[PDB]
């Protein structure tokens, strides 16, 4: 076994979450994706897991593993135990309090500030592709993994995406602004009213999203900087972090 490796003889399978729960050696908390037949580029996705063993941060779900010597394939991460953040926010038991709100885009914030740094594109940032843990804590996952799959996310792209196919560093950050919308929205669906055709349409005219009822105007104001048309006026992750500790500060 490369250092990439994970024996599977060492899982214990635990519940379903395909997507399972389960323990490595007996004690440590794993979750565990088992890749089906023909979904993924397995080779390539293979060697860019050894990149991604080195990614490293406390806001982005770990990446422990993969099982490649049998089919189907697994996928050893982080265990989240609240599960994806989008069904989180819909749950209204929660009853979430604004500052609530503005940690979980915080959370996300640090984890792309820390992709970034290290020039790696999320290409899928989403609620959906967010997962909450027992602390309450909302961390990244599934960065870059769209790349090796074999439903475009028409609603979390920018206006050259849509037009040109032009991803960059600009377009996650087109993403993170309807993330934000949709914490602060409590998980509705972006453009609720729209097709994906309709959403298009809407974004190369120049419209936008508009202020979620839970977003005070500075928290606005952030998310709505991330939809500048010209990609170039887009803030940074660095950016919006500064942006969003400023309005945790004020709003404390
Ligand atoms: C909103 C999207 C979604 O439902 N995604 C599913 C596909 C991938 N999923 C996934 C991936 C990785 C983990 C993990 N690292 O732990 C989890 N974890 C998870 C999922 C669901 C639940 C759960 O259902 N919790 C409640 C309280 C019963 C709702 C817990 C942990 N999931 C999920």
């Amino acid at each position: 076994y490369g250092s990439w490796e994970i024996d599977p003889k060492d899982l214990t399978f635990l519940k379903e979450l395909v997507v399972k729960y389960g323990k490595w050696r007996g004690q440590y908390d794993v979750a565990i994706k088992m890749i089906k037949e023909g979904s993924m580029s397995e080779d390539e996705f293979i060697e860019e897991a050894k990149v991604m063993m080195n990614l490293s941060h406390e806001k982005l779900v770990q990446l422990y593993g993969v099982c490649t010597k049998q089919r189907p394939i697994f996928i050893i991460t982080e265990y989240m135990a609240n599960g994806c953040l989008l069904n989180y926010l819909r749950e209204m038991r929660h009853r979430f309090q604004t500052q609530q709100l503005l940690e979980m885009c915080k959370d996300v914030c640090e984890a792309m500030e820390y992709l970034e740094s290290k020039q790696f594109l999320h290409r899928d940032l989403a609620a959906r592709n967010c997962l909450v843990n027992d602390q309450g804590v909302v961390k990244v996952s599934d960065f870059g993994l769209s790349r090796y799959v074999l439903k475009f996310p028409v609603r979390w792209s920018p206006p050259e995406v849509l037009m040109y196919s032009k991803f960059s560093s600009k377009s996650d950050i087109w993403a993170f602004g309807v993330l934000m919308w949709e914490i602060y929205s409590l998980g509705k669906m972006p453009y609720e009213r729209f097709t994906n055709s309709e959403t298009a349409e809407h974004i190369a005219q120049g419209l936008r999203l508009y202020r979620p009822h839970l977003a005070s105007e500075k928290v606005y104001t952030i998310m709505y900087s991330c939809w500048h048309e010209k990609a170039d006026e887009r803030p940074t992750f660095k950016i919006l972090l500064s942006n969003i500790l400023d309005v945790m500060d004020e709003e404390s």
